C-alpha cells in the first residue's frame, strides 16, 4: 500500500572517501546497496525521499528520489544538516569515515612516511542531540545502522545494545557480521536474512510501526 | 586486420586498495577504463590478452580476455610476476599504490576517546621496474615490449621517468574521457625508448587505446 504518504524521508547511503590529494583517499568497502534499497522501498510506499549518497558499487539513482551526492564525511554532515529540518525520518545507512587526513593537497603528491588524522563529526549523534534540544521539531524517527561482531570484549548483542544506548536513536539496524532491529523502547527483533530489497521492507515496516505508535 | 595476431599481452588496470583493516583501505580514483580499453583493443586486433584488474567491479569484462582479479599492490605484483614470463607485451596501466599501511589490523579498528594515531606507511614494490629488472636479468625471454603509464603536470619529467623505469614505451597523460568541463592539458605523449615522441590527442578512451596499440605494433615490427 502507500502507508508512507506525506512522510519526508532523508536517507544516507554508501561509504565516504576522505581525500589525501586529488587522486588518493581513505575509503571503505560498503556498497550502499542496503541504503538505496530502503530509499527505494520508502519511495515506493509513498514517501518523498531525499537520498544522500557517497561511494557506491556503481548503483543507479532510484526512481522518484531526490539525489544528493557527496564525497567526504564532512560533506555528508553538511548535506544532512542542510536537509534535516524538512525531514520526518532520517535513515543513517551511510558508512561514514571516522577520521580524515589532517592535510589535503591540491596537486598529486609525488615521490613520505605517516598520515596524521583528525576525528570526523558523528552525524547520527548530532541529529539525536538536535532533536532532543528542540531544533528538529518535524523529526519523528532517527534510524542508525551498525555492523557488530562478538570478540574478547563482548558478544555481538552486548556490543549492539551498547551502540543503541550510546547513539540514542529510535531504531538501530544491526547486521551481525541477518541481525536485529533494536528499538529505543527495548524491543529486539531478529532481522531474517534475505535480499537487500526484502530486508529494506522489514526495516521500513519497523519504521512504520514506530511512527503509527508515536 | 589482426596486426596483433600471435601476440600474448598482459595488461594491468584499475587502482589498488591498501588495507588498514577488513573494511578500510587507502585507494585512488582510477576507474581502470583506459586499461580495459587497451585490453579490449588488443583482443579486437588478434592478441591473446590476460587482464589483471584492481578496483574495477563496475566495469564489463572485455570479450575474449582472461580476467585476473587482485586487491592490493602486493597481490598485483605477485600476479604480474606469475603471468609475465608467458607474455610478449606488458602494459602497466594500473594506478598502483605507492605505499601501504605498515600494519593491517585484524579486527575493525574501534574509535576511542584517545587522539587518533597516525597511519604509518611503507613503500610498495615498483612492479614495472621489477618486470624491467627481470627482463634485463634473463627471466623474460618472450617479453618484447614493456609499456608504462605516467601522469605528469611535461616532456621534461616524461623523458626522465622513461629512463628511470627503463620500459620500452611510456604513455604520458592518457587521462580523462574527453568529458565536458575536464581541462584538456594537451599533455598527452607516446614516448618510445628508441627516440620517438608522438602527441596523444585527448579523445575517447578508445581512440587513446587505438593510438597506444598502434605504437606497440610499430615498436614490435621495428624489431
Ligand atoms: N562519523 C559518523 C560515524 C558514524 N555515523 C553513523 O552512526 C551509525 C553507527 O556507525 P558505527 O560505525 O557502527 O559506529 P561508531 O560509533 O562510529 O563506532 P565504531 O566504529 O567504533 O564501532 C551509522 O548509522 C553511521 O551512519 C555517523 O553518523 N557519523
Ligand atoms: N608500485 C608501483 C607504482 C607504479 N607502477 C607503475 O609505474 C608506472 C608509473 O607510475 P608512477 O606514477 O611513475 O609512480 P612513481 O614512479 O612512484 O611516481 P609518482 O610518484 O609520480 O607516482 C605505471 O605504469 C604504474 O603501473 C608500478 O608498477 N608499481
Ligand atoms: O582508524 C583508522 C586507522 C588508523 C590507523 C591505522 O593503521 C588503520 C586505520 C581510520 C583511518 C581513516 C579513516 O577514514 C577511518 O574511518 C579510520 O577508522
Ligand atoms: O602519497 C601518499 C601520501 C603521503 C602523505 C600524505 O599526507 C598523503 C598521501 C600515499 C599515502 C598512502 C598510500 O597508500 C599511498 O599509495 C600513497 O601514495
Ligand atoms: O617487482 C617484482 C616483479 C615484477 C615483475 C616481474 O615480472 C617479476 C618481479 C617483485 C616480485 C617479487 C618480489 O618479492 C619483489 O620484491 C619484487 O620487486
Ligand atoms: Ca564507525
Ligand atoms: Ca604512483
Amino acid at each position: 500500500h502507500h502507508d508512507m504518504a506525506g512522510v519526508k524521508a532523508l536517507v544516507t547511503a554508501g561509504g565516504t572517501r576522505e581525500p589525501l590529494d586529488p587522486v588518493r583517499f581513505i575509503g571503505n568497502r560498503s556498497s550502499g546497496k542496503q541504503g538505496y534499497a530502503v530509499a527505494r522501498v520508502l519511495a515506493q510506499r509513498g514517501a518523498d525521499v531525499t537520498l544522500i549518497a557517497g561511494n557506491t558499487a556503481g548503483l543507479i539513482d532510484p526512481a522518484g528520489v531526490e539525489m544528493v551526492h557527496i564525497g567526504s564525511a564532512t560533506q555528508l554532515r553538511d548535506a544532512v544538516s542542510k536537509h534535516a529540518p524538512d525531514a520526518n525520518v532520517l535513515v543513517m545507512a551511510a558508512a561514514v569515515a571516522d577520521f580524515r587526513p589532517a592535510h589535503v593537497a591540491a596537486a598529486k603528491i609525488k615521490k613520505p612516511s605517516s598520515i596524521d588524522l583528525v576525528r570526523n563529526d558523528d552525524v547520527l549523534a548530532g541529529a539525536v542531540r538536535a532533536r532532543a534540544d528542540g531544533q528538529l521539531p518535524n523529526m519523528r524517527a532517527i534510524v542508525g545502522f551498525a555492523a557488530e561482531t562478538g570478540d574478547a570484549n563482548g558478544d555481538v548483542l552486548f556490543h549492539a545494545r551498547a551502540k543503541l544506548e550510546r547513539k540514542g536513536c529510535d531504531l538501530l539496524v544491526v547486521n551481525a557480521v541477518d541481525g536485529w532491529l533494536l528499538s529505543a523502547d527495548g524491543t529486539e527483533s531478529a532481522l531474517e536474512h534475505g535480499s537487500k530489497t526484502l530486508m529494506a521492507t522489514r526495516i521500513v515496516d519497523s519504521i512504520a510501526a514506530f511512527l503509527k505508535s508515536q
